[PDB]
């Protein structure tokens, strides 16, 4: 069998095109089928340059891109996979400066077999339960490559799910997004990145996504769904916690202003209160006016299925049979008596 | 004579920069020197063809921009004009899908000239006793205009009433303000309109031009003072007092529910903002969306929501309201009957 060392010398001596890839496609042959104990012979050296030549390729400018440029990027990615499938290879990937930017990078729509693999490689690394947070490693990788390119982080992922792409594609979009909202232990994490999506055109998506004939895409829905809901309980009972403490007028209202100043929530908040002042001053009706009220606020600031309101959208949605024919005069009538 | 025919043509082959002027101001002249008839002949078709001219202009890049767009827009504005100086042309202006934005995006500070026409125009619609919302269509014209370019809708109304403005800006601005407020039914709706201006600095901006030495700048403050006053007492009618202290405003407020069954839910709505999500970000455009619902429900009168930047609910806010009404008196007379 061929050594590590064969790889790594011939990797270094600048192959292009098919040459570059001749030696890729044995490489990952050799990765896939030879025991940890070669890959550790392989080893940091062997990762650093694979991921120096898909770095030079990442970086290569449209006009001097060889044609075979995807085709070596994506057999070098088929190469981490194998190289990461052992617990050896995924530690010193971690350990790499950039192995998580590049497979972020990797994630590009226009090669779609090539971003399902890198997609399922964040996703593993998603769920990895040490080092701990590596979710928000993952995350960061993603600001930091929207950063470079000026564009919003979760766009690939979001360009990924059109309709146009394989069910493939759309299932390691969406396995990847779940990977990053479901490991958190914070809420607000979730919340903010599940209302990042949205703001980013995800709830059409998901509408266009259930109608899918797929029962991989039905679970990774499902999953979504679930955290969306489990969510909303946790910030339901944060609500409860937040009745039981808060219940003297002054202390509210002090808090609010102290949340609020100096913030562009400032004038709004005038407003509601300025507003308040102009219910209807009507003994039967003031009552029912400072219900709906409630129930409105109730249902913007406790928004189902765990994400922000769409403040884009026109109308919102509010559940109202909560609250409400000739049965009214004819039960007046028990004035019989 | 030219014939509105010959003019609709013209104005439909692509004339540019001082051919397009002359066209135009020809056309001016010609609607206010014909009979009516002949405006009838120009017509909804010769006004369409002039709100396509000014929607192009309007939409126009800086860098591709012709150095007449400006003189161009502003002659348009002189013919709107002269086309509505008769009930034809203003009833048909009314009927467009867009003549009443592209009016107010008219209202540019850069040309304070055009702005002066079209803030004059503006007011006359509102005036207007029918149609009976005309200053509701003429503040949703304003709303989208604010979405577009993105601002404060009664921010050019303010820029208009800055201190290095014309005198007849300013008091143009001013009349304009006043005719959204003051041809209004409903108190409600004054009070929304003043205390918004009022929040985007309209008091300040007030006590300066209390200053300036000019009658028709005064008859557009007392205006102004007068309804705002006989506002005040309405109000203090309705509460027996200050809108734009916290701590007033709150206590007001409290007085106002106390010992009621409205109490309950005014806590539980001050504690529902405290679960707005602690984002930089979303926590203003929260309040934001509260407020403009409750703003809604308050507004709301028999089917009609007067204010279409409050228009989140599709719902019949107070044929809802009597529903809720309806079944507390059907509890009450039915626990009497029981009993
Ligand atoms: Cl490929």
């Amino acid at each position: 069998s061929r050594s590590a060392m064969m790889y790594i010398q011939e990797l270094r001596s600048g192959l292009r095109d098919m040459h570059l890839l001749s030696c890729l496609e044995s490489l990952r042959v050799s990765l896939n089928n030879n025991p940890v104990s070669w890959v550790q012979t392989f080893g940091a050296e062997g990762l650093a340059s694979l991921l120096d030549i898909l770095k030079r390729l990442h970086d290569e400018k449209e006009e001097t891109s060889g044609n075979y440029d995807s085709r070596n990027q994506h057999e070098i990615i088929r190469c981490l996979k194998a190289f990461m499938n052992n617990k050896f290879g995924i530690k010193t990937m971690l350990e790499t400066e950039e192995g998580i930017l590049l497979l972020v990078r990797a994630m590009d729509p226009a090669v779609p077999n090539m971003m399902i693999d890198a997609a399922k490689l964040l996703s593993a690394l998603c769920i990895l339960p040490q080092p701990e947070d590596m979710n928000e490693r993952v995350l960061e990788a993603m600001t930091e490559r929207a950063e470079m390119d000026e564009v919003e982080r979760f766009q690939p992922l979001l360009d990924g799910l059109k309709s146009g792409t394989s069910i493939a594609l759309k299932v390691g979009c969406l396995q990847l997004i779940n990977a990053l909202i479901t490991p958190a232990e914070e809420l607000d994490f979730r919340v903010h990145i599940r209302s990042e999506l949205m703001r980013l055109g995800l709830h059409q998506v998901l509408q266009e996504l259930r109608e899918i004939e797929n029962e991989d895409m039905k679970v990774q829905l499902c999953v979504f769904d679930e955290q969306g809901d489990e969510d909303f309980f946790d910030l339901k009972g944060r609500l409860d916690d937040i009745r039981m403490e808060m219940d003297d007028f002054g202390e509210v209202f002090q808090i609010i202003l102290n949340t609020v100043k100096d913030s562009k929530a400032e004038p709004h908040f005038l407003s509601i209160l300025q507003h308040l002042l102009l219910v209807r001053n009507d003994y039967e009706a003031r009552p029912q006016y400072y219900k709906l009220i409630e129930e409105c606020v109730s249902q913007i600031v406790l928004h189902k299925n765990g994400t922000d309101p769409d403040f884009k959208c026109r109308h919102l949605q509010i559940d109202i049979e909560r609250l409400v024919k000739t049965k009214v005069e004819k039960s007046e009538a028990k004035a019989t008596e």
